[PDB]
């Protein structure tokens, strides 16, 4: 493989955040590169059903709106390289980066852009339900549980945000948390259970998610496990919401870039500056606000714009 | 007309912020209403060439675009409402707005999203010109004159920006300001004209653009006039951009919603909260920094989430 190759824009990831930062930095002639990592398109691969990215008028499919990105991002003059960066060097001008391909990358400018995963309970009966019932995104799918009995499971700021918002659209909610209480703040968890449609099962978790045969196949009720005692319950139920948090894709940069306390990467109010000068971070890695396509791909954009006119500050 | 209509979001504009809120509101089961204004569709209306939203693979047009936006946003359960609004009380709860038609408008919670729309000269010449060689926005249309010559017309931060950008990519940039400097900060203004293909020409207008018959009419050149002395004379060039500032639409909120010293709507870091609580802004009447349409849309993505979780708050 290529000993050391230099661009002076390189973005790691292409879900929506890298490539809009690609489509920008490639119309600015900055000649990004693009490191694939190792879901090239990122996390909407795993969805068939999205609604609400603004511009279709129809539902698309994850794979297909991302093919559409990356066909936009190589149009424009980005190019995409399929590796995954295993090292950074965050004290160094140009910054440098090592792939697992043995290359080493370099750079005036970085843009990171590596998402952060949704976590899952470790089911095979999630992967049996996905999109039959079972999603980690109450944003994306709540809508369709209009009416209907949905089960919340995790019991952080996300759950208790994630149920809240479907107590306003679900007949009920159920959450589940291994836990006597919640680990969230006491405002929120005060509003939450005050609700009339919510109800709480404490110190249990999902022992398996249950339904119907893959014809997809559909949920239709879980079955609990009290983890004191071990005792198991049955019940019905129409959806069920992993909520248990999201994992912040920095093992790059721990004890080189600022992190938030919860370990997404720090960016500067309204920007994607880090605190390293001319590294930038756009999208779910910093974002643990909104979590969204259109807010990823807007970061992105945001990202390329900053780096452009910091390398003409740079000259 | 209507006497009087309650939704529980309204939102105020239809461009690429507003039917983001709308799709995400809607999907929310909070049934928002949309006041289309003036533009329905915004400033991406009077564009036949969009390359860098994300998730078209080719260029599109900006009708073409709002208009899946517009679809998309009504199949979500949005209602698209062709009004204006000429009064808002945003010390009344809920909020009340007039409608040019008379109706008054009634909400638990607003999302303003009126836009900035770019100055122009005044000139005839613009029009016949648009899209020919005359563009308002070096972010959108700068790729295109790699290697040309332009004319950036304006001296404030804008222009020293447009320019600055325009420097690294065209063969060269020649800036027509009336006064005798800019105004605009200094660390800016002397890394613009140290660029050995920049060029400016003090106390002067654009007189006239010059170009061919429209067949399009394209550009060819510019006919400049020093407003001291009224002398006038003509050049080449490929391309102008009219880089004078943006105008917010915030007529509607002046003196009850607090704003940057330059007419921008305030919103808080990270957020599109205004001063006002249960009011938010998004797109291009507080972003003065970015102004793409995907930012746009990302803003209105936040102030619908927002929006929900703080109507979540109020119940
Ligand atoms: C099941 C499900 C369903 C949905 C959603 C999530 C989930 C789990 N989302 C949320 C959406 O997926 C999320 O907001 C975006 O994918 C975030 O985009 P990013 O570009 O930030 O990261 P994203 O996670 O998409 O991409 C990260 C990229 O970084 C790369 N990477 C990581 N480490 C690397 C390394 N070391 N080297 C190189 N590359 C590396 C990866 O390979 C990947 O390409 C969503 N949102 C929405 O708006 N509408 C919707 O319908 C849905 N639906
Ligand atoms: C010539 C040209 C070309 C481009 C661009 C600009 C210009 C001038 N842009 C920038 C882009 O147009 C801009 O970022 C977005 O339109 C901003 O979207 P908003 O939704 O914020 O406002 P936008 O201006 O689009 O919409 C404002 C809406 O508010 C409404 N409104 C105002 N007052 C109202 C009232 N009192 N009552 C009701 N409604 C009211 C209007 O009717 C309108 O529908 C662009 N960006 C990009 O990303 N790619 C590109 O190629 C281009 N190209
Ligand atoms: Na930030
Ligand atoms: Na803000």
């Amino acid at each position: 493989s290529m000993t050391q190759r230099h661009a002076p824009v390189i973005v790691i990831g292409s879900g929506p955040a890298g490539y809009t930062a690609a489509i920008y930095a490639a119309r600015a002639m900055l000649k990004p590169v693009v490191i694939a990592g190792l879901q090239q398109g990122g996390q909407l691969m795993i969805t068939t059903d999205v609604e609400n990215y603004p511009g279709y008028a129809e539902p698309v499919q994850g794979p297909w709106m991302m093919e559409q990105m990356a066909r936009q991002a190589e149009n424009v003059g980005a190019q995409i390289v399929h590796d995954i960066i295993t090292e950074v060097e965050t004290t160094v001008r140009p910054f440098r980066l090592k792939g697992d391909s043995g290359t080493i990358y370099t750079c005036d400018a970085l843009i990171i852009a590596t998402g952060a995963q949704a976590k899952w309970l470790g089911l095979e009966s999630e992967q049996t339900f996905m999109g039959g019932g079972v999603s980690a995104c109450a944003t994306c799918d709540g809508f369709f549980y209009r009416g209907k009995d949905v089960v919340v499971v995790g019991g952080g700021n996300t759950a208790v945000e994630e149920a809240l918002y479907l107590s306003h659209i679900a007949k009920s909610v159920t959450i589940v948390h291994r836990r006597d209480g919640f680990r969230a703040e006491k405002i929120m968890q005060d509003r939450l259970l005050s609700r009339e449609n919510v109800s709480v099962v404490w110190n249990s978790v999902i022992d398996e998610i249950l339904g119907t045969e893959a014809r997809g196949a559909t949920v239709t009720g879980v079955r609990l496990k009290n983890i004191v005692t071990g005792e198991t319950q049955e019940r019905a139920t129409h959806g069920v919401f992993i909520a248990i948090g999201h994992a912040p894709a920095v093992s790059l940069f721990e004890g080189k870039l600022k992190q938030k306390p919860n370990g997404y990467l720090w960016t500067a109010p309204d920007s994607t500056a880090t605190d390293v000068p001319g590294i930038f971070a756009a999208g779910d890695v910093t974002d643990d606000i909104y979590r969204q396509a259109v807010t990823a791909a807007g970061m992105g954009c945001m990202a390329a714009l900053e780096a452009e006119r910091w390398l003409a500050a740079q000259e």
